[PDB]
């Protein structure tokens, strides 16, 4: 499923409601939440995963009894054990969820989840990816009241997250899963059908060797134009030109990861309607 292909490559009666979204170190979208009425804490907005996972420091917090236990991986870089709890999540202005499943890391390697998230300074991952047909695992947004649960508009350059039905027309909409089939074009080459993950935590992104016609293990050369269209090739989702400090890493296999680029460019709506698609 999506989580198997999710990698963060390091280069180094309300219908709607908005909250601040802080961009940290250009690429990291951070929002603040309170768990069970606790202190506001930063979490990383990650469209590439589904699930709220908190650093082990949260074991000191009162989330009630452990309701479940497990082991998982995050973003291809951290292996961890976790406890599951049922607790409320508040985004402020009493925008409060029903109690819902929240995981807390009990041990991890290499290092802690907070250390792994050091680029953002976040202490948890707010995985808001849609996850159709996997009823066990859902974005915490689905536990918001009334129409607030329909989806979230992420607008990094405006500094905002808006819960509820989309209030903008066209734009990019993520639905079904964080991976969808689109068409990808490098420079003025052919449009190629490809699975792509729109991953707001993916930094400067990755592109597979076969798709890019480049050897794996280094970055795409600066001055390379990348354009991503709907699968039919008729509508441009986004385009940019790589730079020496903003360029995807070339992987052997796997799927292309957009990283922050499309989010920095455009408001992107994540829909939780039953339905992986991306439309423009
Ligand atoms: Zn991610």
């Amino acid at each position: 499923g999506s989580s198997h292909h999710h990698h963060h490559h390091s280069s180094g009666t309300l219908t709607n409601a908005t909250v601040p979204l802080q961009l940290v170190n250009t690429t990291e979208p951070v929002v603040f939440i309170s768990l069970n009425g606790g202190q506001m804490v930063p979490v990383l907005l990650d469209t590439g995963s589904t699930g709220l996972v908190m650093d082990s420091q949260f074991l000191t917090q009162n989330f009630g009894p452990v309701i479940g236990t497990g082991t998982a991986g995050y973003a291809g870089g951290l292996t961890y054990n976790y406890n599951t709890y049922s607790t409320t999540v508040d985004f402020g202005n009493g925008l409060l969820t029903l109690p819902t499943s929240v995981n807390v890391v009990t041990s991890s390697s290499p290092g802690t989840l907070g250390n792994f998230l050091s680029r953002s300074g976040a202490v948890g991952v707010l995985g808001i990816g849609p996850n159709n047909g996997f009823p066990g695992t859902s974005s915490i947004v689905t536990a918001m009241p009334g129409l607030l649960n329909n989806g979230v508009l992420i607008d990094e350059s405006a500094g905002i997250l808006q819960f509820g039905p989309n209030t903008l027309t066209g734009g990019i909409t993520i639905s079904g899963a964080p991976i969808s089939t689109v068409a990808v074009q490098i420079d003025n080459g052919p449009l190629q059908q490809a699975p792509v993950m729109f991953d707001s935590g993916g930094i400067n992104g990755t592109i597979p060797s076969a798709l890019a016609s480049l050897p794996s293990g280094g970055f795409v050369p600066a001055g390379t134009t990348i354009s991503v269209y709907t699968s039919d090739g008729q509508t441009l989702l986004y385009s940019y030109t790589t730079t020496a400090t903003n360029t995807p890493f070339v992987t052997s296999g796997g799927v292309m990861n957009t990283g922050h680029v499309p989010f920095a460019q455009q408001p992107i709506y994540v829909s939780y309607s039953p339905t992986i698609g991306t439309t423009t």
